[PDB]
């Protein structure tokens, strides 16, 4: 089954764009990237930067997932990220959400060797 290094890159990496182009960005990556296959998935976040940079946070500033884990990292730099969040019409199967573009820093939980992000756990 998808590793859980591969199910963060397939729900929050989009290397492919610098930032969110119009409003329907987000409709369109939650359903591309299967997040809507079997249920809205209610809240997302697309980081718009390189793999490596994103995999590089994983040795940046160690913080406290929201959990309670000790294994969340702050990157050091902002990033331009996408959060998507359903609309108040969002009904499954046609799941609806908000696009609101924004540059903030990361965080994210790391596990493996190479110890790599496997959840998103905030944007600050």
């Amino acid at each position: 089954k998808e590793t859980a290094a591969a199910k963060f890159e397939r729900q929050h990496m989009d290397s492919s764009t610098s930032a969110a182009s119009s409003s329907n960005y987000c409709n369109q990556m939650m359903k591309s990237r299967n997040l809507t296959k079997d249920r809205c998935k209610p809240v997302n976040t697309f980081v718009h930067e390189s793999l490596a940079d994103v995999q590089a946070v994983c040795s940046q500033k160690n913080v406290a997932c929201k959990n309670g884990q000790t294994n969340c990292y702050q990157s050091y730099s902002t990033m331009s990220i996408t959060d998507c969040r359903e609309t108040g019409s969002s009904k499954y199967p046609n799941c609806a959400y908000k696009t609101t573009q924004a540059n903030k820093h990361i965080i994210v939980a790391c596990e493996g060797n190479p110890y790599v992000p496997v959840h998103f756990d905030a944007s600050v």
